[PDB]
């Protein structure tokens, strides 16, 4: 139980060839580097090298077999530990010190933590003149990404192909594809020490300078960062591709929606937030019916799933938790109205309940698709707003159950002004507070948005499913000023609402 490291490699190359007699070697990678370094050697005294790549393996190119591994091992870490002891220099376990090297109870706990590209770091790369151009007179993106081409028979810069490279290399290789794994550490790591050679800003080499948390919070960060230039669209028209051999139950039963992939875009941290397997449409594998590269998620999951940050309800649910919305969307349950439906699921213009059963929409071009959906967007409703604050009681009168103190003084114009404030600007509020009301209904609640609530005393007080009165009025008052961190008064001082007797 030591220090947490982030360099650490458990070596049992060997357990494929067989049940192992010993425990797995732990090897501190970084604390290996800075020897070697300071040896005056690098790299190549542990990694061969063919054709110019390194290779990742100890000493070696292939793992031929179980007693060439040991060979390899013996002779190798041994050997430089031996000479070391040999001059008095610090050094590790030697010859016969079969324990220190095959250790069942290494004391050193893992800090190790995953590392990806930001907005930031990726435009970082881009914006880098150590990046030089290939394939064209501006773009870098063919430095480091890549599509098999078929008719090549190679790798090629695939122009607006770009992706995560975890969208093809995963867990493990398969087939040519090594996997994540190797292949960042092949392609990330070996530029990096081809930049530094140049004496230019360059990324980390060291296990830790990647993969420590402490080592993260220190890379530098761009907030000035412009538009990704793939060729995505500004606007999406998602529709529901029933799928291939999908039967007629899962033919498109909602209006199709337009989407705002612009906004979207500046808004999110990355593309793979959405786009979690690869970017392409989200109907390539979530069709109506589920497809097997999904695991038969189907569409509507995709798109509704209420704690995903992958679908738009998801994340917009996440949004609406912030203090600022808390207050009401802690204490309001969903309509799921018509009318809250068709924000989002809206006719398209030129084509009507005619021309889509048979696929008017669904064979559109993407260019296309993007005219239809710049069309809807640009045409929805203006943002409704609410009442004329003047149009509403100043201050209220709580008193109807006034008994062992005085009635309350509930601030209502204020505080549905300071609400509005709040939510300022917000782009999501504004669109599906679809009524002149919704607003109210943050209190106001299972009743039609309109200027002339009822009482709450018109449904609560005299069924067990609902409080009574005073609760009522203590759970939406408390509850509020909790979720929204109102310390205004506190739900401790009885007085500061309603005063004694
Ligand atoms: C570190 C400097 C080591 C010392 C000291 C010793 N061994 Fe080792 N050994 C080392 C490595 C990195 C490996 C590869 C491990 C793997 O699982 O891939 C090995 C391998 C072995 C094996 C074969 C694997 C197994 O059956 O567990 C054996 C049997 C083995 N080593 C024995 C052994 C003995 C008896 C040692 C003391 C004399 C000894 N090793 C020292 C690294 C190191
Ligand atoms: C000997 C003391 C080493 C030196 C010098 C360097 N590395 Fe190394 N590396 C070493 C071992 C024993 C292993 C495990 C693989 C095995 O065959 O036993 C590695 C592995 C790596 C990896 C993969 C890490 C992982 O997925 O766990 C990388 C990315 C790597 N090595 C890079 C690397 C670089 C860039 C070096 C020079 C600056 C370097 N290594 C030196 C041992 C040794
Ligand atoms: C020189 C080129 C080395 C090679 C090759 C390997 N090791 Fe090493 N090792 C080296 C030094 C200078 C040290 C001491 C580092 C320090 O700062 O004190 C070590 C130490 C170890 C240890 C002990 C780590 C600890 O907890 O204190 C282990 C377990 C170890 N070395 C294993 C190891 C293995 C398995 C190697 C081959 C894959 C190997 N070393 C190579 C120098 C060198
Ligand atoms: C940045 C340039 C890195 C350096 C330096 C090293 N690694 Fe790394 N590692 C890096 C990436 C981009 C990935 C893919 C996953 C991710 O975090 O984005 C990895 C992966 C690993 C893993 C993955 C194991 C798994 O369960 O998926 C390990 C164990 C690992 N890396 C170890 C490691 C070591 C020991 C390194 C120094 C020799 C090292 N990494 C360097 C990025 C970078
Ligand atoms: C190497 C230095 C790169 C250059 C030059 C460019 N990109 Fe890149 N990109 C790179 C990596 C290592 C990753 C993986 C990020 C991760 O953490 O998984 C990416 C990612 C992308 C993506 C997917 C966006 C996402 O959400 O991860 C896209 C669409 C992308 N890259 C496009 C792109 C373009 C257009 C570039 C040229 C201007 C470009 N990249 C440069 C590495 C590198
Ligand atoms: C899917 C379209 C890919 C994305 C996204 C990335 N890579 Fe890739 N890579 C892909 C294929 C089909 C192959 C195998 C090519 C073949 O020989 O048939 C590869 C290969 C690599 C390798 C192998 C070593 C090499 O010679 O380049 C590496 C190191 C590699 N890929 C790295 C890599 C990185 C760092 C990526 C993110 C920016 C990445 N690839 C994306 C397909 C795809
Ligand atoms: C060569 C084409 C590169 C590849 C492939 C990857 N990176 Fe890189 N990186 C490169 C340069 C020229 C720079 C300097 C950028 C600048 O500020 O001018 C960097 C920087 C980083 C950093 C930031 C380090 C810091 O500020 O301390 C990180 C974390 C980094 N690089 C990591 C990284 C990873 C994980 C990569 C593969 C997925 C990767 N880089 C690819 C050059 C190149
Ligand atoms: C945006 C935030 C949405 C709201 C609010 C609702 N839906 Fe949705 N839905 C949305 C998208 C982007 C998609 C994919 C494109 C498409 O039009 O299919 C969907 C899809 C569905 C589906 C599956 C497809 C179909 O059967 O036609 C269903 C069944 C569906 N939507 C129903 C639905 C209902 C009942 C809603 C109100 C409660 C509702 N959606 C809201 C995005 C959004
Ligand atoms: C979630 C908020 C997203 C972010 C961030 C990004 N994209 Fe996206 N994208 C998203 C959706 C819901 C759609 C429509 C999907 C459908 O099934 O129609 C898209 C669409 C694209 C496309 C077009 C795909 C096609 O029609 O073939 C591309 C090329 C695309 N997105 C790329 C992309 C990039 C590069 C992003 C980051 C820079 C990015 N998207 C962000 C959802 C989200
Ligand atoms: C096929 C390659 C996919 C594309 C294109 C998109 N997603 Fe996906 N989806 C895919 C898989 C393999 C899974 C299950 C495993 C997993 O990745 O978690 C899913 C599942 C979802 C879900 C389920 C909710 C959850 O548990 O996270 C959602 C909300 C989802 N996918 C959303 C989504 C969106 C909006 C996409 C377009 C940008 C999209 N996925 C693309 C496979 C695939
Ligand atoms: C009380 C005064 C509210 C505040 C502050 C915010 N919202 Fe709200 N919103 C309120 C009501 C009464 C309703 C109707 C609920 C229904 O299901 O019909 C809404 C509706 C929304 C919605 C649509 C449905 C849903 O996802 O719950 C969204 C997306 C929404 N509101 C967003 C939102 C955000 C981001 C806010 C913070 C700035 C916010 N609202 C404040 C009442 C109130
Ligand atoms: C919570 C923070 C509220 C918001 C936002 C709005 N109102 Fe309200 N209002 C609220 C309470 C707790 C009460 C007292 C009702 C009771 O039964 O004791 C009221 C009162 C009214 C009234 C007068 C009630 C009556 O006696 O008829 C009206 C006309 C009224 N509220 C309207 C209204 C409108 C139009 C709102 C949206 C702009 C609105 N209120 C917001 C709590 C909250
Ligand atoms: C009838 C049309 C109602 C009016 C006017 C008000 N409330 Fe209500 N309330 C009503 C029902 C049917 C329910 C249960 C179902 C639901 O939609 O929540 C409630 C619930 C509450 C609760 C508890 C919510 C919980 O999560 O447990 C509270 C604290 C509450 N109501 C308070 C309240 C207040 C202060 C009102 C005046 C503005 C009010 N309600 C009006 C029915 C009706
Ligand atoms: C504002 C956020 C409040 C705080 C803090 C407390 N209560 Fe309250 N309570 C509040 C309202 C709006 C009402 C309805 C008042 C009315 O007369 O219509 C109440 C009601 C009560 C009642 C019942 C009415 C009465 O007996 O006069 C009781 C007994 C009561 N509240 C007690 C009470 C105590 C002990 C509190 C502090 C611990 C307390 N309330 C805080 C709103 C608010």
């Amino acid at each position: 139980p030591g220090e947490k490291r982030a360099d650490l490699i458990e070596i049992g190359a060997m357990e494929r060839f067989g049940k192992l007699d010993l425990p797995k070697v732990a090897f501190r990678h970084d604390q290996h580097t800075t020897a070697v370094t300071g040896m005056g050697k690098d790299c190549a005294a542990c990694h061969k090298s063919k054709d110019g790549k390194m290779s990742l393996k100890f000493m070696r190119l292939d793992d031929n077999s179980a007693a060439e591994l040991k060979e390899i091992y013996h002779a190798n870490c041994i050997g430089c530990h031996t000479d070391l002891a040999k001059a008095g220099k610090k050094t590790g376990p030697q010859d016969g010190e079969c324990r220190s090297c095959h250790n069942p109870k290494p004391s050193a706990a893992s800090s190790w933590k995953e590392i990806g590209f930001d907005k930031s770091l990726h435009y970082r790369h881009v914006a880098s003149k150590a990046i030089k151009p290939v394939g064209d007179p501006q773009k870098n993106c063919g430095a480091c990404h890549h599509v098999y081409d078929e008719a090549s028979k190679k790798l090629v810069w695939g122009k607006n192909k770009e992706d995560s490279c975890r969208a093809c290399h995963g867990e493990k290789p398969v087939d040519k594809r090594p996997a994540l794994d190797t292949a960042a550490h092949t392609a990330c790591i070996s530029c990096h020490m081809d930049v530094a050679k140049t004496k230019a800003e360059t990324g980390p080499v060291n296990c830790a300078g990647c993969h420590a948390p402490e080592a993260q919070a220190k890379f530098k960060v761009v907030r000035e960062v412009p538009r990704l230039d793939r060729g995505q669209p500004d606007a999406a028209l998602i529709l529901p591709v029933p799928g291939k051999d999908a039967p007629r139950e899962m033919k498109g039963t909602m209006k199709p929606v337009a989407f705002d992939h612009k906004a979207h875009e500046a808004k999110a941290n990355d593309c793979r937030t959405c786009h979690h397997v690869r970017i392409d449409t989200c109907t390539a594998c979530h069709t109506v019916n589920g497809t097997a590269d999904s695991k038969f998620v189907q569409l509507e999951k995709a798109m509704h799933q209420p704690d995903s940050m992958r679908s738009c309800v998801g994340c917009h649910n996440t949004r609406v938790q912030q203090p600022t919305c808390a207050g009401c969307h802690g204490f309001i349950k969903p309509t799921k109205s018509d009318a809250q439906c068709g924000v989002c699921h809206v006719a398209a213009p030129g084509f009507d309940a005619k021309q889509v059963e048979a696929g008017a929409l669904l064979n559109l071009k993407a260019e296309q698709r993007s005219q239809v959906a710049a069309s809807m967007l640009s045409a929805r409703p203006q943002p409704k707003g609410t009442f004329d604050l003047n149009d509403i009681p100043e201050k209220v009168v709580i008193g109807s159950i006034a008994k062992e103190y005085q009635p309350s003084e509930f601030p209502h114009r204020k505080i549905v002004k300071t609400l509005i404030a709040g939510i300022g600007e917000d782009k999501l509020a504004a669109t599906f507070h679809i009524e002149k009301g919704t607003l109210c209904q943050g209190c106001h609640h299972n009743s039609p948005a309109s200027l002339t609530p009822p009482k709450c005393a018109s449904c609560h007080g005299k069924r067990g499913d609902r409080p009574g009165l005073k609760a009522a009025y203590h759970q939406q008052c408390m509850g509020c000023h909790d979720r929204m961190k109102i310390e205004k008064p506190a739900n401790t001082a009885c007085v500061d609402c309603h005063k004694e007797r």
